[PDB]
């Protein structure tokens, strides 16, 4: 037993990370088959970033202008194109370590692992959630752009995130692998506030089920609630609405523990109204919301890849 | 910016994980060059575990009793021996993906990454600290034995932990890679309880420095204290005494932030005596002690491997 924030093993993604240099800017790229994907803002000078026209900037670049390095071997660039906010550099060599993969656009509240890289080399791996306001709370420094987020499922890597920027508030913003930003953000140096964030209710409930599975039960009570009355309480604590879809997704955990979803909702209602009274849950003094129901089952059942 | 519990990239270790089966017991092994290392209790039956004579049990085994599988490839066992609580199975094929490595015995309060595996396949990666009572708070299920903990340093994987068991209290125990348990534990089914734990003071200070580096400053006060006056409070809150060596280890973080260690100690003293004033630090409502000073530097400087 035990319950930890757990990242996916990173080796399959490590084998895809390369370094991309344009001008004096170096960041990371993702090498799948004979394409390297990276943020298009690699083509911008500091001056360009103030007001970039990416089509015109890309017109002015040659293939030679992009230095791509896999470890210490140069990969010759033979084409360059743009898809939304992502640059695609066609190279003359397909990556023999390309895993089975998909590009997916994830939902707010869903989790993924980030392989933080610099100069094409991995620094570390950690688990992130896509916040309801479409930012992520990561750990990213200069040079981290092009690091990716991903899930693994039976040796298929589903890439869902590529890192582009840090907002002045200290949260992080990026795109899917088709280059569409998550949230209302743009790759130009202009004002772009993130919306007000909220707590991911279905994930908090999943984590309470994880706690029960690991023997923490003190917060269970004998109260009941309807979905509507629970949501009326949770709205006042800046929790996202819980829908019947969320109730159904919590079905397997509810079935294993014998605790009906709405009874766990009554427990959560009491936790919100009363606090923890100096107690902790799974070693935490806050209600945690970055585990999905599937993350609970995946950790507690030993799923491998 | 941002500060997360960050594991090492796991690919170098993933390439060393195998499955070892003896009788009807399956667990994981670590394949380095032509030797597979795994917990010796793999040779015990359920009746053996009650009172195992490991020397006798090993003499009664032959090479054919061990089935070793590296992914889809069966590895032929050509020798077997025992070093303390670790079994060493010599195989007729050397692992071509063996990283440059060392076996290290870590000190309490130091951290490492765990690659949790089942049936020789990686499930997830997460950071652990060796607690002062020589347990770790991990996430391990049936079949996780033989999963390893490690650090990566420049060009070398330093393996420091192999997983053997879960205490009835829900914490985890294991050995170094020479087969010596951390703490007073033994690989037999007899009563064993962890000693009372304590909080790793130098790590809490390191994490407060991480908070300052990331813009959290609310807990800083203009006060300073002495090492002795701080240790008076530390003893009252089950914190380890702070030594001059531990002050020295905090030197680089103190230097970067311009906050003397004893000033931060005055801040920590006020936090211990008065609480966290309804605030969080780096998203936590509790003081965190599982980041070493070097973990802070590694994450905040983007060290790669
Ligand atoms: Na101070």
């Amino acid at each position: 037993s035990g319950f930890r924030k757990m990242a996916f093993p990173s080796g399959k993604v490590e084998g895809c990370m390369v370094q991309v240099t344009c001008g004096t800017t170096t960041l990371n790229g993702l090498w799948l088959d004979d394409v390297v994907y990276c943020p298009r803002h690699v083509i911008c000078t500091s001056e360009d970033m103030l007001n970039p026209n990416y089509e015109d900037l890309l017109i002015r670049k040659s293939n030679h202008n992009f230095l791509v390095q896999a470890g210490n071997v140069q990969l010759r660039v033979i084409g360059h194109s743009m898809q939304n906010c992502v640059l695609k550099l066609k190279v003359d060599t397909a990556n023999p370590k390309t895993p089975k993969y998909k590009f997916v656009r994830i939902q707010p509240g869903q989790t993924f692992s980030v392989l933080a890289c610099y100069n094409g080399s991995p620094s570390g791996v950690y688990q992130c959630a896509m916040r309801p306001n479409f930012t992520i709370k990561g750990s990213f420094l200069n040079g981290s752009c092009g690091s990716v987020g991903f899930n693994i499922d039976y040796d298929c890597v589903s890439f869902c995130y590529m890192h582009h920027m840090e907002l002045p508030t200290g949260v992080h913003a990026g795109t899917d692998l088709e280059g569409n930003f998550y949230g209302p953000f743009v790759d130009r140096q202009t004002a772009q506030a993130a919306g007000t964030d909220t707590t991911i209710t279905v994930n908090v409930l999943a984590w309470l089920y994880a706690a029960v599975i690991n023997g923490d039960r003190w917060f269970l009570n004998r109260f009941t609630t309807t979905l509507n009355d629970f949501n009326l309480v949770a709205m006042k604590y800046n929790y996202e609405p819980l829908t019947q879809d969320h109730v159904d997704i919590l079905g397997p955990l509810s079935a294993q523990t014998g605790i009906a979803v709405l009874d766990m909702c009554a427990s959560l209602k009491e936790l919100l109204q009363n606090g923890m009274n100096g107690r902790t849950i799974l070693g935490s003094a806050l209600l945690e919301d970055e585990f999905t129901p599937f993350d609970v089952v995946r950790q507690c059942s030993g799923v491998t890849f």
